[PDB]
């Protein structure tokens, strides 16, 4: 016997499971179309150098990499954003801006699952918070389309610029700001003692550490304004963001949370993440603005960007908990049934007619009795059974039976 | 500057190219639905042992493999059929038969492209030639749906059972039959001298070699019948196959060709391949019956199977040659244009309304003048521009302009 289990940490999607995945992806595609985003894709295999950021990111640490026979260092992508930037950079100033690009790549890791699909949505060339507004509204729209409400989920929002100021003002070199965000990102998950210890190892003293902890636990935007003024660029941007989301009609879906930083080095501005309001699951999605990445890739001119990723695993757990993923059985419009094998040529002509009319149709393929053919029709979820028998055929007719029998002229079948 | 080119032999699909790929995939999906096939998928990463067939197959020789950090021997799949069989085997006798499964996996090789997408269609649990009939009709239907006709393309058909008999009758052990098919598969591509030399290296003498060459060049089914009788199972099956395809209405698309064997070890019966009738391209698609594979994987009971693969590269070259892949520019229903920034909140409310009605819509995101917003609307392929200005808004109206302006009440927009 060959090994029937898939490779470690990887999923099979036989038809039943594939229908569930399609239910999800259909929503990602449909939301992207609704919001005017354009699809793209890139190879699952990228150069490892693409991901060397040196900020202690979990994503870059857990990289599924290997060496080709040719000696080239490659990885199965841990995320899509670097691939997106490569594409954008490759287009040069022929790229028309603003650009709104989406994809649903399988991404990988090695440490538990080693693969997941991740809906990616990115707006490129837009400096203002309107980009983040649209992105967050798109994530809410996807969740609403799956049957969830603002009672089930929300999106927590913050800006890294608040922390940027505190870190700069405390005398810390800005090369440590990204590593700091990575550490601070672990705040909720591990003990405060341990997070402070990690900040200590970076070469930051207790005073600096205190200033960071205090700002992360500020519970409102007015309180941020007290620490940094009402006209600190982050205050205006957040307020603008909330005003715009409210005008769009998703005000009940979003809220401020000063503890949201995200785990990736490249975010520079607004950051956000989706969560379930029962506090049972990990983040549903996550993103933010990353205005410097393209500059760090060698873009001659800075290109503002913002986007998010939205994984396939947590959302499904949530939807299952809420009873929003019932199995949808397979369906087919018609099952054509030869009365016997001598009727097969005629039944094939009928099959052609039905498909020509845009219907989905099967024909009984092997030899079986009429009753078993009706049972098969039921099992495959046929709406209609079309029996092709000698006597009806002589009359220019077939027998039609709605499954969820009467003689009908061929032409009236469709 | 980071490297903008993708990894060697791999394609990027920015929006323009992705639209072309979607045009193709939409056809594969739509054909599969028309023919009652169900989608599945499996991991791109499979155990290398899955592909060790030892028949000198090009497909297994050019395997993109590597070793995980954990020491496990894996490959990026060279083809899908072994993954399909693994899935089928895993289901046991809970799998309901007949099963008709399809997928569009990216498959890989290492030697020129190193990746391609390949539409796979397989019928499982069907012993009779009706399976091959449906599969071939499905491939013709996909090609017709892309704009091709039986004047452009055909499908060449044969059965390996003819050759099986000749090889058996000549005293050759049946363990050499598969390696022989692999060699004979190269007949058209390399010199007859070289093919005979390869057969010689396997330990077959000139007499045996002659018997094979003669049968491959027989130009009709009557001639096959002379070599092996009219009632040799292969004769009845082929005739049944052609009668059924003719009754379905695709008789002009298909023909007999005794030189078609295919390059894979596992085919046991009918084999086929698509070709362009100008003789300019490689095979468009290829498949056949493989009734023993599941037995060789350790299935306790034999499971008949048949299917094909249909790559994304050759078909596109053909469609390009025929002028059947014009660029389809991006479109969007509405572009909502704030008259100025003070109108942004109202324009967002309008944007929500439009999307709520099922329309695809953008809003101008950054700050720009109305004329530039109309230019952007034109560039993104907007059908309609919706201008949100103060004076119309006071009247409960917006301005609508069909792009391929008049005041309209909000409610009448949709
Ligand atoms: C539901 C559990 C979860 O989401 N799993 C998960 C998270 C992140 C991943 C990355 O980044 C890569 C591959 C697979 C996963 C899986
Ligand atoms: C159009 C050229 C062609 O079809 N290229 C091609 C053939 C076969 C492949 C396999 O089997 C794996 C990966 C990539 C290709 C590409
Ligand atoms: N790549 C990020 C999500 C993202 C997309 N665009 C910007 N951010 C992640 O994996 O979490
Ligand atoms: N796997 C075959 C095609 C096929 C699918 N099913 C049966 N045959 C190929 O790569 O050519």
């Amino acid at each position: 016997m060959v090994e029937t289990e898939p490779v470690q940490g990887c999923r099979d999607f036989p038809p039943e499971a594939m229908r569930c995945r399609r239910h999800l992806f259909d929503v990602f595609h449909a939301t992207a179309k609704t919001f005017g985003f354009e699809e793209y894709d890139a190879p699952v295999l990228e150069s490892e150098e693409l991901y060397i950021r040196k900020a202690g990111e979990e994503i870059t640490e857990q990289m599924f990499n290997f060496i080709t026979k040719g000696g080239h260092r490659v990885a199965l992508r841990p995320e899509m954003t670097p691939s997106l930037a490569r594409l954008l950079l490759g287009k040069g100033r022929s790229l028309l801006l603003p650009a709104k690009w989406y994809s649903i790549p399988q991404c990988w890791r090695y440490e538990r699952r080693r693969e997941h699909y991740q809906w990616n949505m990115d707006i490129v060339g837009v400096k203002s918070v309107s980009a983040e507004v649209e992105l967050v509204c798109a994530a809410c729209w996807a969740m609403r389309s799956l049957g969830l409400s603002s009672k089930d989920v929300g999106i927590k929002v913050n800006s890294r610029k608040v922390l940027q100021t505190v870190v700069e003002q405390a005398g810390v070199t800005s090369d440590k700001f990204a590593p700091v965000c990575v550490i601070v990102d672990k705040m909720e998950k591990i003990p405060r003692e341990e997070v402070e210890a990690q900040l200590a190892v970076l070469g930051l003293e207790p005073t600096v550490v205190d200033a960071i902890t205090t700002t992360l636990s500020l519970k409102s935007i007015d309180e941020i304004a007290q620490r940094v003024g009402e006209e600190h660029e982050a205050v205006k941007e957040l307020r603008q963001f909330f005003e715009q989301v409210e005008a769009y009609g998703y005000g009940d879906w979003v809220l401020f949370d000063a503890s949201v930083v995200r785990g990736l080095a490249y975010y520079t501005g607004i950051v956000f993440e989706g969560f379930d309001r029962e506090g049972k699951f990990r983040a549903l999605c996550g993103g933010g603005r990353y205005d410097n990445l393209l500059t760090t890739y060698g873009s001659p001119t800075p290109i503002p960007c913002a986007g998010f990723g939205f994984g396939d695993c947590v959302i499904v757990e949530l939807l299952q908990e809420k009873r929003l993923l019932p199995d949808i059985p397979h369906v087919v419009d018609d099952v054509v049934i030869p009365f016997d094998e001598s009727m097969r040529p005629h039944a094939l002509a009928v099959l052609r007619r039905l498909r020509d009319a845009g219907r989905s149709a099967d024909i009984i393929l092997d030899k079986k009795k009429v009753v078993q053919a009706f049972n098969y029709a039921d099992r495959v979820g046929a709406v209609r059974a079309v029996l092709v028998a000698p006597e009806e055929w002589e009359r220019g007719e077939v027998q039609v039976k709605m499954l969820r029998g009467f003689a009908v002229p061929l032409d009236r079948l469709v």
